[PDB]
């Protein structure tokens, strides 16, 4: 069997109303010796407020078991390490893995929206672009909207490391050209720790 | 935990330009001293082939052997979706390991290439962002380069291909230039290479 430790989702750590969670995911657990334990430490100290989830069988004979610790927003955002221990009869010894947020001074994203290229405007569907650059660390969340209604048809590139050590990404929202034509306003929402109130938005309209 | 095998495909650019030499590479690692002998077999669509070039093994600093075999592939063969199988045998193995690689299956689709000038809010800053949007391509193997006046740029970074809901791929490439150049009115050029482009090339320019 193996181990894989994972961080909160960015959106989760940035809005106080949401519940950010770290999660140990153990793979290639077998029927024989099926009992898997966990233990959790935050900055090494044992913490007890965690919750192992009930298990699941995989096709390939082997299980996929998963524990979950809830986390404080400021704790994660201040670099505390989240260590997860895992035990099992088919071990050499107790596995262990660790995670924490990237080190470094947070850097604020600059957010630009770009209209469709002339060349694409004539087509049935046009592409609205949102360029987010200069941000550190790479934990970020992007969303689109019009009229305070969530647009659903957009995709966002992963963050890419730029030449100066910050990250950028693009988000592409595709809309039927008419909406673009009618003059509707579209907005790109960006969530990031270095932003005032973890959040900014930029609008895109036909001029 | 015996030998492990990794099979790497050609670089996209190499399969698209007849001048270059696309290769598939079968890398074996963690080969022991106990059994250091390694045998490669190569198959192109199930049919065994014999022109592969296998380098002599190399001890790594962790006292395991690394062995590499290189199969030169024909461009039209890779682009016609032939499958390349590497087969690795070692006396430490319960059975031989086999890995297979090919161009991703599906129908190719031509990229649409679009260049976007700097946002107004950014035309101010000392340095400015030229964007090349490449959309609607399949499969995701692609190459993007920026040029001005025949010379390559360098200050550019490109996203990985992203899956776009209609099944095709898109990506953005970002060229960064000093504000002066952009206002001085130099044409900057975004080259794309892809199997589904005529001549496997297109190029769009960007200026003020
Ligand atoms: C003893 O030492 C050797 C040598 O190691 C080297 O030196 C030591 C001292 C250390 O410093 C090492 O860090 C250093 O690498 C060890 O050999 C290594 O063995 C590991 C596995 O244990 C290999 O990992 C794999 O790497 C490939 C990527 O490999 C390219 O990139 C590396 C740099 O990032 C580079 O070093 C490699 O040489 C290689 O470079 C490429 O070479 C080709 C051929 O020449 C060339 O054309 C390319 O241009 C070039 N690319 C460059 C420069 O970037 C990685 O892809 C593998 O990931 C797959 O498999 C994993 C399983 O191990 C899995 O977790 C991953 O998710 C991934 O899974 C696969 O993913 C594909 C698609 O993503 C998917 O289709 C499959 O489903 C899936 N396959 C599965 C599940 O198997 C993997 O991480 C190292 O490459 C290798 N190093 C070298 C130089 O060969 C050895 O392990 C040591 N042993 C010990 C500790 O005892
Ligand atoms: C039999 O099947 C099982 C189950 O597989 C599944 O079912 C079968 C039947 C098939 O259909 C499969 O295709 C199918 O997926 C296999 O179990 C898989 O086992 C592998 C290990 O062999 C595990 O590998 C790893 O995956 C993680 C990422 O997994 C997160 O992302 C996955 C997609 O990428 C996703 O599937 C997971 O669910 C999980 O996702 C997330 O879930 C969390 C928690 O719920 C959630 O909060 C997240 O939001 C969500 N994320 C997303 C995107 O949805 C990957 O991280 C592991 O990677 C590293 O490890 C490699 C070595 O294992 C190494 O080569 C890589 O380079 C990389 O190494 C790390 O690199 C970083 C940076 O460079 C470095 O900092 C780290 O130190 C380094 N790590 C270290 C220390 O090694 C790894 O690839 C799969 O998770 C697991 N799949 C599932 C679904 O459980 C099993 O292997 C099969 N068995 C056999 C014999 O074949």
């Amino acid at each position: 069997p193996s181990v894989f430790l994972f961080p909160p989702k960015p959106k989760d750590t940035l809005m106080i109303s949401r519940t950010p969670e770290v999660t140990c995911v153990v793979v290639d657990v077998s029927h024989e010796d099926p009992e898997v334990k966990f233990n959790w430490y935050v900055d090494g100290v044992e913490v007890h407020n965690a919750k192992t989830k009930p298990r699941e069988e995989q096709y390939n004979s082997t299980y996929r078991v998963v524990s979950v610790l809830t986390v404080l927003h400021q704790d994660w955002l201040n670099g505390k390490e989240y260590k997860c221990k895992v035990s099992n009869k088919a071990l050499p010894a107790p596995i262990e893995k660790t995670i924490s947020k990237a080190k470094g001074q947070p850097r604020e994203p600059q957010v630009y929206t770009l209209p469709p290229s002339r060349d694409e405007l004539t087509k049935n569907q046009v592409s609205l672009t949102c360029l987010v650059k200069g941000f550190y660390p790479s934990d970020i969340a992007v969303e689109w909207e019009s009229n305070g209604q969530p647009e659903n048809n957009y995709k966002t590139t992963p963050p890419v490391l730029d030449s100066d050590g910050s990250f950028f990404l693009y988000s592409k929202l595709t809309v039927d050209k008419s909406r673009w034509q009618q003059g509707n306003v579209f907005s790109c929402s960006v969530m990031h720790e270095a932003l005032h109130n973890h959040y900014t938005q930029k609008s895109l309209s036909l001029s």
